[PDB]
C-alpha cells in the first residue's frame, strides 16, 4: 500500500481520525474513503452522511471521522482528502489495527510435586479475551523456557469466543528437572500481545517441590 | 474435505442438524464438532453444553444440534459421532452454506427516449440484501443481453451493509440500438442467486421509445 | 466499491486491459493501480516499469496493462488514470474475476441394477480442474433431481489440487425408485460453472435396469 | 482447536513431522490428515501415497511426513493417527507456522543535518523479504522512540513481492529535536519478527548533526 500513519484502536472504544487540512468548520470540501472488514473495497463517506453508515462512522463538524465503538471489522485503511479555503489539497492516510487486552493470565492444574529426571506436567496457563491472539510463554527462575530444549515441552491451544471473536489461549508445560537441581524452582507464564509496544502480562508464580 | 450432506440455511432462521444414529433421548454417547466462521479450527460441543456456545448452538434432547438464528459466521462444517445402545458408531457430516434472499430488484434512472445508432444509458438495476452476492443481468425482449456484444455495455458495483454484511448490487446498462430496429423495445433486469436451484428475481420491464 | 467493467479472465491465458483516454503512444501521463491477491492494498505500476512486477504485469506501448498468463492471485481490481495531450483526465476501472473450465465430467461406480422401493447408489459424478469451484447436479430423464425430495439423496465432496489450486468435485447420488416406474431410467450429471453465462458441461447418460 | 505442538518452519526448507507411536518400518497402520492453505478442509495422506500430493508431502519409511520445501501455503494443522503392533492408538497434532527471515534492514535517505525545534525527516528504514510481515521500529541513543510522543512522527508502508509473497516494510522517521539537546544523536532502526523468540535485526546507526 502507501505510506500511512499507523493507528492502534482498542475494541469497544471510540476512535477519532483527523482530516488533515480540512477547514475547522463547515462548509468543507472533504471526503473520507475506507476499506475495512465492513466494506467491499472502498466506501466513500461524506460530511452529510446518511444511511446505515451513520451508526458506524460519521464525519464530525471539524471534518474528523468518528467511530463510537471500534470493532474487529473496522481494521483496515481510512483516508481523507480535503481542500482548504485557498485550494490546497491535503491527504490523510491511516492504517487502523484493532486490539483487545485479555484478562490477567492464570495458571490452572499446577503440580505441587515434580520428580527429577522424568517428565512432569508443571501446569496450564490460560489467557482469555485477546485480539489479536498473542502468545503465551513460560519462565523458570526469571529466564524464558525454550520448548524442545533441555527436557522442556509445551502444547498450545487457541479458541475463539463465538460472539465476540476474542481469543482464549492455553499452554501446557512439561519439564524434566535436571538431577541435583534447585529443589524449589519458580515457574511463571506470560502473555505477549500481538501488536508492538504493548506490555506483557504475567501470572503469579508457582513453586513446586522437586524430589531427587 | 470428506463427503458430506449439503445444507443451505437462510440467515436469521433456525437450523436443526440431525445426529444420525443417536439414541432418541438421553443418555447419549454423542459429540458434535464444528469448524465455522466462529471457530478456530474444530470446536467440540457436548450434550451437557455450557458456556457462551449455549447462546449459539445447543444439543437437543434427541441429540440434534440447534441454532436458533443462523448467521453468516455459521457457514462451515458440522459433524456428529454417536454410539447407539448396542455400540454401533455412526457419523454425520454436514457442509452448511448460508444465504439471504434480497428484495425484489428495481430499475432506477430509466431512460424514456433512446436514439438509434448512438450509445444510450438505459437504466440502473439495484438489488438489496443478498448473501452470497449473486449477480444482476439484463434482458431485451425476453432474451439475455450479453455485455460487449452488439453494442451493449454494462458497469457493475457491489457494496456491503456495514452491520449485516448483506450485499447491494448495481448494474448500469448502455445500448446502441440498431437502426431500423423495434421502436418500443422491452428491457428488464434479473437477480440470480449464488446458490444452486434458488430462483431468479426479475424487475418490472421498461419500454423506452427509440428514435430513428 | 465503485462502478467497474467486469472482466472474466481464464487462468493461464494473457489479459490486456485498456487504459481509456491514454495517448496512443509514448509519452503518456498515465498510471495503473491494482489490488489483487498479489498485493498489500494498492500497488502502482508505471509505464517505465521495472522490478519483479515486470514478470507479472507490464504497461504496453499503447498504455494498456498486459499480464502474459493470468493466475488465481490476479483476481481483484485494476484501475488506470490517464491524461490526454489536451489535459482531460480519464479513468478506467476493471473488476477482474479469474476462472478455469474443468474437464468433461465423468460418472464412476455407476449401478447396473436398481431395486424399486429401496435406496440404491446410482453413481458418483466427478469433475476435475475448475475455478471457481462450481457445482454438480443430477438429472433423471432430462429433469433436474432435487436432493431431499422424493427419495433422492446426494452427498458432495470438494478437493483442491495442491499446486494449482483448481477444484475437483464429487457427487454421489442415491435414489429410491418408485414402484411401477420406468424400468430403464436415464440419469446424467452436469457441472455448472461459478461465473455467469458460462456453459454447463454434461456427462454421458447411464441407464440402469430397475427391478420391481 | 485442540492442544497441539507448535512447529515453526522456515520457507524453502524441508520439514519432517514425527508420527508418534508408529512402528519403525512398514507395515504401518497410520494415517496423516492436514488442513493447510493447499487444502479444502482435511486432506488424508497415506503411506502408499500417490498423485500430485507426492510432490508436496510424502510419508517416509518410518511413518513421518516429509515436505521437501515448505511454502506459505503449508501453514495449518497436521495430524497423525497410528496403531502400533499391539493395538495402542497414538495421536500426533502439529500447528505449523511458516516464516522467512528478511535481509538485514537498511536506512536510506538519512539526514546529515537536523534543526532543533522544528520537524526533520531523519531517514527511511527498509526491510525486504520477511514472513509474516513483522514490524520496524526506531531507536535514539539505544532507547526506543515512541511515535506521537515527544515530537516523534512515523509513517509506515507494506508491500508484497508479487511472486514470493514475502513482505517489504518501510518506515519513515521524523523528529523535532529538543533545544539544548545532544548535538550528535545516534539513531537506528530494528526489524522485529512476527513469531515468538525470533531475534531482531538492527541497522547500522546514523549520526546526524543537530543545529541549535
Ligand atoms: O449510531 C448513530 O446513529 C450515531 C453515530 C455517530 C454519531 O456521532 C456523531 C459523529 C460524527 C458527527 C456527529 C455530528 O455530525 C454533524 C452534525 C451536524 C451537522 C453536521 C455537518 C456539519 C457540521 O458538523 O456542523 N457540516 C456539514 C457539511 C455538510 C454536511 C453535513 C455537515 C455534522 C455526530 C451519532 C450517532
Ligand atoms: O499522515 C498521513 O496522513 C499520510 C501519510 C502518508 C501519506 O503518503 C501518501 C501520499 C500520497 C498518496 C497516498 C495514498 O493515496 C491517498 C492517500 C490519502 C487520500 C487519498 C485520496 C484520493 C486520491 O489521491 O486520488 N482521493 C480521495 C478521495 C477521498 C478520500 C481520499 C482520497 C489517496 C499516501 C499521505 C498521508
Ligand atoms: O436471540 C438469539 O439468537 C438467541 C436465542 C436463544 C438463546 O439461548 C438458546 C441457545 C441455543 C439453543 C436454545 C434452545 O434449544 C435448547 C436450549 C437449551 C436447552 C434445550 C433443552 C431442553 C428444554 O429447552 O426444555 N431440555 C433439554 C434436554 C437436553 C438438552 C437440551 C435441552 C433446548 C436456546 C441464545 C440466543
Ligand atoms: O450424511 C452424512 O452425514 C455423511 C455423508 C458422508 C460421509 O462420508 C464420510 C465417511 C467417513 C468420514 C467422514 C469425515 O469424517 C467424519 C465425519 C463425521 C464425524 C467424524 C468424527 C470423528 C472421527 O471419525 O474420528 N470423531 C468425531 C467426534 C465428534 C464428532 C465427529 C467426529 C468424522 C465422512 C459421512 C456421513
Ligand atoms: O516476465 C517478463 O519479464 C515479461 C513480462 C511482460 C512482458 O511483455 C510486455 C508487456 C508490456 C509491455 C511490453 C513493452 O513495454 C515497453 C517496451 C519499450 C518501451 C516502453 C515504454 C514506452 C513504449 O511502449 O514505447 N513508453 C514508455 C514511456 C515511459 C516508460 C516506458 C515506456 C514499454 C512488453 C515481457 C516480459
Ligand atoms: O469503464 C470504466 O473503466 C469505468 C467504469 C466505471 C467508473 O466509475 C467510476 C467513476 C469514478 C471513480 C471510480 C473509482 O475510482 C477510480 C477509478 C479509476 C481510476 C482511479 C484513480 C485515481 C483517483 O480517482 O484518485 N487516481 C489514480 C491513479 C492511478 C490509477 C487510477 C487512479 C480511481 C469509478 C469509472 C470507469
Ligand atoms: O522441488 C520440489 O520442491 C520437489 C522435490 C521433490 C519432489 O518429489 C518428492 C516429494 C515428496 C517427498 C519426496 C521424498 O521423500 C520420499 C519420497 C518418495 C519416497 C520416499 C521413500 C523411499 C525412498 O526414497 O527410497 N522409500 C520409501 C518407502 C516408503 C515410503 C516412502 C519411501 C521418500 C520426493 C517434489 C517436489
Ligand atoms: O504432541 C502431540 O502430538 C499432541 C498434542 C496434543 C494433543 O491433544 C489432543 C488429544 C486428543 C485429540 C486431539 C485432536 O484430535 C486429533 C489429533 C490427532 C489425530 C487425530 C485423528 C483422528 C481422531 O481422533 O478421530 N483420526 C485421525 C485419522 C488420521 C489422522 C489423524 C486422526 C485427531 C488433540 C494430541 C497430541
Ligand atoms: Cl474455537
Ligand atoms: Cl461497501
Ligand atoms: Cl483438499
Ligand atoms: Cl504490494
Amino acid at each position: 500500500g502507501a505510506m500511512a500513519q499507523n493507528i492502534t484502536a482498542r475494541i469497544g472504544e471510540p476512535l477519532v481520525l483527523k482530516c488533515k487540512g480540512a477547514p475547522k468548520k463547515p462548509p468543507q470540501r472533504l471526503e473520507w474513503k475506507l476499506n475495512t472488514g465492513r466494506t467491499e473495497a472502498w466506501k466513500v463517506l461524506s460530511p452529510q452522511g446518511g444511511g446505515p453508515w451513520d451508526s458506524v462512522a460519521r464525519v464530525l463538524p471539524n471534518g474528523s471521522l468518528f467511530l463510537p465503538a471500534v470493532g474487529i471489522q473496522d481494521e483496515g485503511i481510512f483516508r481523507c482528502q480535503a481542500m482548504n479555503r485557498n485550494g490546497k489539497e491535503t491527504k490523510s492516510n491511516y492504517r487502523v489495527r484493532v486490539y483487545q487486552i485479555p484478562g490477567k493470565p492464570e495458571i490452572v492444574d499446577s503440580a505441587s510435586e515434580l520428580t527429577a529426571g522424568v517428565p512432569n506436567k508443571v501446569g496450564t496457563c490460560v489467557s482469555e479475551g485477546s485480539y489479536p491472539a498473542g502468545t503465551l510463554s513460560w519462565h523458570l527462575d526469571g529466564k524464558p523456557l525454550v520448548p524442545n530444549e533441555k527436557g522442556v515441552s509445551v502444547k498450545e491451544q487457541t479458541r475463539r469466543h463465538p460472539e465476540t471473536g476474542l481469543f482464549t489461549l492455553q499452554s501446557e508445560l512439561m519439564v524434566t528437572p535436571a538431577r541435583g537441581g534447585d529443589p524449589r524452582p519458580t515457574f511463571s507464564c506470560s502473555f505477549s500481545p500481538g501488536l508492538p509496544r504493548h506490555r506483557a502480562l504475567r501470572t503469579a508464580p508457582i513453586q513446586p517441590r522437586v524430589w531427587e
